[PDB]
């Protein structure tokens, strides 16, 4: 039934073929039948690519043929008349199954060349309608590229039979595994959306797929907050990565010390830190955990970052702020208690204790001198070390032993943080040496056992002290170029909310004096 | 007149004389004066250092005499009876006058023992009066420690001619040269608070005075300020001297890279610095200048700072945080606005200028830098250098010539700030080699000149790099054990209100650690 002028344009389109094409024909002796034989037939007659088979016991409609390549049987099947609007539908089958390529964007067409899910797609069409080709081109390319992506096209002048046993008010229409899909207008782009709707957000994707970065900073800590402001403030693209935006003042209640606010929270102030950074134009990706930097082979070149979901960021410059953590007693009641009079900082939380009894957990410097600070301030200080004598540096030792409100206790293991369901009452230990147990009376616990900066990760890539902490020159400078740090992961020697925002300012002028100097073509 | 009692205990008071006393007395033949005849008489035969000489031709009143030792006529005058209530203001005159001291402040005695002014105190008094001898011994002692502070008490009984013609109800009743001063009660402290009226307030005897410093930090910007609040928080002696109270950032305006704070001033931060100052315990001195360290001579000892009024004050331990200048053009209408496009830093107000056109006065590294900064966010950048040739770095010069939006003339001499009354709208310059003058049409200029830290009044005492800055480590240790440096100041390689809070609170920290170190007898 094609016209003189479609065989011309058919003659001509199939000249575009690479790959054999094979048509191959269900059909019923009706004349329907003979004209999809017919056509079959003339198609074939135009070209040397286009064979034109039928096997007539298959268990699809007839009439219907399948296009194919040779051997293979995966690809667009029409049920009925391939023409009038779907002509040109026809035509697009043909190319592309015959080595022609999609028109449209290759990112979705990898996207389709792999899903899982098994899809019989039936669109109802009938020749009149204008705007059915696009719904049937586009599940025609689907089923040329996945081969799990089944798709007939149907004329209903054709199969007046199917159109009423399942309702069908107006085509284009659509059915996805004998279940409505979805009616008139839609684009491929809008037709996959839909389909993988029980897809998987591949977000490690969506970052993969992402420009590289001016500076990446690792962490969204205060340290990492105030790196991204400095740096978007110059304009440069800016990213800033970290597990949980806030850090550690996140968890923290009573803030008295940072400069200029005589008491805030951390709640408020987190959220005060994240409402500065949106005041400039900077990415923000949360809940992702650096695994890897892999610095740059050649100055000029870029450095990677590693994420535990298996993405891969790209820096001209990177900033780790990463942080600490204190470590715990791990004992009952000190979870109960945390910020209710157990605390890890004597310098944060010192002066909430005047007139108050506390003890230090710890008998290493940090200990000690914690001690020697609180004994200032507070009425009584016990210091409770586990080991049978303390770490700490002599002189601060005999320091300790000089003041008359202190208690040392050696040997000497914390088994229960008690209370009274709001706050510390007191303090349950055994000594290790006789086994007894003992208890102490006070309101204030200083845990002083060990800082654990978040650096693990870097083993072998930038330069750590022996104590963990990343290596800075006063420029925040590690020993890579173009890798930077700042905050309580590095080695400055105190560990404050007003010191960390300080560095992170800091390596952020320092990566952006290392962009310019980058030199030159 | 005197009673066998009061013999007696004036007997064992004279006992108590250690230099010879000699009453001078001018009478009248009246038997009121015949009655202080019969009792001088009396005085001197009760002891050896006690002398009775009459001179009779004297321009004062009869009856009165003198209380002195020999040759030198300087003391107190009594006029009628020392009798009644004032008989142990005479004993006391006589004692004072014979070398007995004062029961009562010996700080007050000397300011007393230094005074300008010339003052005849004369008290009227009568011997019934309970009240009238602390007012009468008060202003005897004076007579007898400076020999510019006459005084005479003058008994009413004696002189009704006095008490009429200069109307005096009720008594004591002080009457310095010639002119009211007060009646009823009147301690020495309180005399002497209101002689000294007309005083000079020595603050920097108030300063000298003070107790020793844990800690005296120098210089309240950001960075002592935040030094004076992690200080006090330990609760040791803490005291916080500077020029102006909030540095730099009180004559600011727009700030807006606080962390934290999203836009803020510089007078409301410099206030609120201040109340989160005054939550502790910091002896806060304001409108005062350290012109000199010298370093303790010895560990455990203590380093002095001079001030320009010519105060010491000492610490256990120092903080010197006292900023930068930035160097100005000094050009007309440079001042005129200031604020209002003409700034210093191109890391603070770099994004206010998005869209305009700027210019950068300096070819140095500071200036080049700003350049390529600027370069990044602004439309067009005019650099200026006053040399033949840049000196910035190499590198530095070749990226800024590689830019598309940037223009460098040399040889450039800024002659004038143009504006509209409110804001710059440009700069008119003149070439130093051909004379001639000039216009660039921009909204911004950036001074980027030399920053010169306030660090001169330290030379030979701690070490200072090449460009004056004085040279920390990681720690804000200088190479004095003892003395911390924090701020613009130090060897800190960026200026930033947020990086000088930080090293405040580090320096402090540092300080405190070494008090607490600082060994042990
Ligand atoms: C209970 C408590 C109370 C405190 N109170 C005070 C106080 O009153 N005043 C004060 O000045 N300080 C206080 N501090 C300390 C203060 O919070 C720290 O100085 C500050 O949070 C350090 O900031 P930071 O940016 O360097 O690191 P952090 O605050 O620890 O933030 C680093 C961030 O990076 C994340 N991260 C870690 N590893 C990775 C990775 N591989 N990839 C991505 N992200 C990662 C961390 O989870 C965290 O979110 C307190 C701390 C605690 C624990
Ligand atoms: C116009 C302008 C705008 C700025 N805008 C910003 C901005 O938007 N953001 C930002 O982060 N920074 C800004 N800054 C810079 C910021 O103010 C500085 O980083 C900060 O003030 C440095 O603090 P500081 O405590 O180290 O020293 P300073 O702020 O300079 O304070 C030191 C103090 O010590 C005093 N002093 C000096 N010599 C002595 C002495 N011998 N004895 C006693 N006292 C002494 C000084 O007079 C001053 O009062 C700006 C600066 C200027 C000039
Ligand atoms: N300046 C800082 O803020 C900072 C912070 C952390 C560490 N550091 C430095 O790192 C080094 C480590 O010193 P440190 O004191 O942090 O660690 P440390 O390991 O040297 O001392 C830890 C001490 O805790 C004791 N201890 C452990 N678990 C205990 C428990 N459950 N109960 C009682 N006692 C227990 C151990 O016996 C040991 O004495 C020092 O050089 C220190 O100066 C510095
Ligand atoms: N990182 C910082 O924030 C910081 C701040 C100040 C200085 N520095 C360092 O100190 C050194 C000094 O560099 P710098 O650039 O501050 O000073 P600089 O003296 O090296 O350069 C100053 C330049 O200004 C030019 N100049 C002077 N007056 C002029 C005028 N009225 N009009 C036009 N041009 C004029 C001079 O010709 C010179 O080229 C460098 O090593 C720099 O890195 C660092």
């Amino acid at each position: 039934m094609l016209d003189t002028n479609m065989k011309t344009q058919l003659k001509a389109y199939l000249e575009k073929l690479t790959k054999p094409v094979e048509l191959i024909a269900t059909l019923d002796d009706s004349a329907k039948s003979a004209e999809i034989k017919e056509l079959l037939a003339e198609i074939a007659e135009l070209s040397d690519k286009v064979t034109f088979k039928e096997d007539n016991s298959l268990p699809v409609r007839k009439p219907s043929f399948l296009i194919t390549n040779p051997g293979s049987n995966q690809g667009p099947r029409f049920a009925g008349s391939p023409l009038g609007h779907e002509f040109t539908s026809l035509v697009l089958a043909l190319l592309w199954t015959g080595g022609h390529p999609s028109k449209e964007a290759q990112s979705l067409l990898e996207q389709i060349r792999h899903i899982d899910g098994d899809f019989e797609f039936e669109t109802y069409y009938s020749l009149s309608c204008h705007n059915c080709p696009d719904v049937v081109q586009a599940l025609n390319l689907m089923s040329v590229l996945n081969p799990r992506i089944k798709h007939t096209a149907i004329d209903g002048g054709t199969f007046q039979n199917e159109i009423t046993d399942r309702n069908v008010m107006g085509v284009p229409a659509v059915f996805v595994n004998g279940k409505e899909f979805g009616q008139g207008r839609m684009t491929l782009t809008e037709i996959v959306a839909k389909i993988d709707t029980g897809a998987e957000k591949r977000a490690a994707e969506e970052l993969n797929k992402r420009d590289a970065y001016d500076v990446l900073i690792v962490g969204s800590g205060p340290a990492g907050a105030a790196a991204a402001i400095y740096s978007a403030r110059k304009g440069i693209r800016t990213g800033l990565m970290g597990e949980r935006f806030g850090g550690q003042i996140l968890d923290t209640v009573d803030i008295e010390n940072y400069i200029s606010v005589p008491k805030t929270e951390g709640q408020k102030l987190a959220g005060a830190l994240k409402v500065h950074v949106d005041e400039y134009d900077v990415d923000v990706i949360d809940s992702q955990s650096a695994s890897k930097l892999i610095p740059a082979a050649v100055e000029g070149g870029l450095h990677q970052i590693e994420t535990a979901s298996g993405a891969v960021l790209k820096a001209r410059s990177i900033i780790v702020a990463t942080g600490a953590k204190w470590r715990n007693m791990n004992v009952p009641g000190e979870d109960q208690y945390r910020t209710k009079g157990v605390t890890y900082c004597p310098h944060c939380d010192g002066p909430l204790f005047k007139g108050k009894r506390v003890a230090v957990i710890g008998g290493g410097n940090s200990g000690v001198e914690a001690a020697i600070d609180l004994a200032g301030i507070v009425e009584h200080v016990t210091l409770l070390e586990f080991a049978p004598e303390m770490k700490a540096d002599q002189v601060l030792q005999d320091k300790l032993r000089s003041l008359k409100n202190v208690d040392i206790i050696l040997n000497a293991q914390t088994t229960e943080v008690k209370g009274d369901g709001s706050k510390v009452v007191g303090l349950e230990y055994r000594d290790r040496v006789s086994g007894d147990i003992h208890n102490i009376e006070l309101a204030g616990i200083f845990v002083q056992i060990g800082l654990l900066p978040n650096t693990n990760w870097l083993e072998g890539a930038v330069e750590r002290n022996r104590m963990g902490e990343i290596i800075i020159d006063a420029k925040c400078e590690t020993n890579v170029k173009g890798v930077f740090a700042a905050g309580d992961c590095t080695t400055v020697p105190y560990k404050q909310i007003i010191i960390a925002t300080g560095e992170g300012a800091k390596a952020s002028l320092s990566a952006f004096d290392y962009l310019i100097r980058t030199k030159t073509a």
